[PDB]
DNA sequence: CCGGAGCGTTCAGCGTTCGTTTATCTCCCCCTGGCACTGTCATCTCCGTCAGACCGTCGCA
C-alpha cells in the first residue's frame, strides 16, 4: 500500500493474470490473450518475433493462417491496456514502461537478491522480513489457466524457484530458532508434494531438534517404501548421514 | 421394517464466450515518372622480374 504511487501499472505474473491501473482492474481476456500477455511479461521486454509468439502460444502446431488471430489478441492488448505501453517493431511485440514494482516477477528477483544479501552479511531479521514480503508475492498457481507447452516450462521452473525459495526460508527458520511454524510447513508442504527428499530432510532436522523422534523416522520409513516401489534405488548419501549423526544424537548443532 | 431425506453421480435444456477468420483503415515502403537558359571526348597506368623458352609473327633476302 505504501508503494502505490498515481499513475502505476502492475503486472503479476506470480499469480493468475490479471492488470491494477491505480487500483482498478482491466480484463485480460481470453486464455490464450493471457498466455500471450505472459508471455510479453516474461521477457521484460522484448521485441519478439511474431513466430516465436505463436510458437509461445501453441508450440509444435499452431493453424497456419493465425498469424492475423495473433495480430488481433495484440489489438485486444492495445485496446484494453494503453496505446503506448505496447510498442511494435519489425514485427515484433514489446511491452515498455515497466517502472519498478510493476512486475511481481523482478520484485521476486530482487527479495531473493536482497535476502541473499543479507544472508552473506550475516542478519536475520530484514532478511526475514524480506522473504516474508515474497511468500505474500505468488497467489495460488502461478499462470493460472493458459495453454502452451512453453507455459508449462515456465510454470515448473518457477515452481521449482518456490521450492528452493521455501527451502532457504525454512532453512533460516530452522537456524534462527524457530521449530512450531516450521514443521507445520514441512508437513503440510510433504503433504502437498510427497517425493521431494530435501524437504523430508528438512523434516528430519526440524523434528530432530524439537522434540519428534517416531513420527519422522516413521515418514523417513515411508519414504523408503516409496521410494523403492517408484524408483527402487537408493536415497542421497545426505539424507542416510543426516540419519546416522541423528542417531547418535550429537548435541552440536543446538 | 421398508420410507424418507440427504447425498453422489450423470447427463440434456438454454446462455455467453472463447477459437479462429475477414475485410477496413493509417503508415510506411517502393517502383515508375519528371524536371525545359546553356553547359557536346576523360582516364592514368607502365619501367631497376627473369629466365629461357615457345611460339607465331613478319619484314628482309
Amino acid at each position: 500500500a505504501e508503494e502505490e504511487e498515481s499513475g502505476a501499472l502492475r503486472f503479476g505474473v506470480l499469480g493468475p493474470v490479471r492488470a491494477w491501473r491505480d487500483g482498478e482492474t482491466l480484463a485480460t481476456g481470453s486464455p490464450q490473450q493471457r498466455a500471450l500477455l505472459a508471455a510479453l511479461l516474461l521477457r521484460e521486454g522484448r521485441t519478439a518475433t511474431a513466430g516465436e509468439l505463436i510458437d509461445a502460444l501453441w508450440g509444435e502446431e499452431p493453424p497456419s493462417q493465425a498469424l492475423a488471430a495473433v495480430r488481433t489478441y495484440a489489438s485486444r492488448l492495445r485496446k484494453v491496456l494503453d496505446p503506448g505501453v505496447l510498442v511494435s517493431e519489425s514485427g515484433g511485440y514489446a511491452v515498455r514502461g515497466l517502472a519498478e514494482g510493476a512486475l511481481d516477477l523482478a520484485r521476486a528477483q530482487d527479495l531473493a537478491s536482497a535476502a541473499e544479501k543479507a544472508r552473506s552479511a550475516g542478519d536475520l531479521c530484514h532478511a526475514r522480513d524480506l522473504l516474508r514480503r515474497a511468500l505474500d508475492l505468488w497467489d495460488g498457481e502461478v499462470l493460472a489457466g493458459v495453454p502452451g507447452p512453453y507455459a508449462q516450462t515456465q510454470r515448473v521452473r518457477l515452481g521449482e524457484w518456490r521450492l528452493q525459495l521455501l527451502e532457504t526460508r525454512l532453512d533460516m527458520d530452522l537456524d534462527q530458532g524457530c521449530h512450531a511454524e516450521a514443521v507445520s510447513e514441512l508437513t503440510a508442504l510433504t503433504a502437498a508434494h510427497p517425493l521431494r527428499e530435501r524437504l523430508r530432510e528438512l523434516l528430519m532436522l526440524a523434528l530432530y531438534r524439537s522434540g519428534r523422534q517416531a513420527e519422522a523416522l516413521a515418514v523417513y520409513a515411508d519414504t523408503r517404501r516409496l521410494l523403492a516401489d517408484e524408483l527402487g534405488v537408493d536415497p542421497r548419501p545426505g539424507l542416510q548421514e543426516l540419519q546416522q549423526r541423528i542417531l547418535q544424537a550429537d548435541p552440536a548443532l543446538a
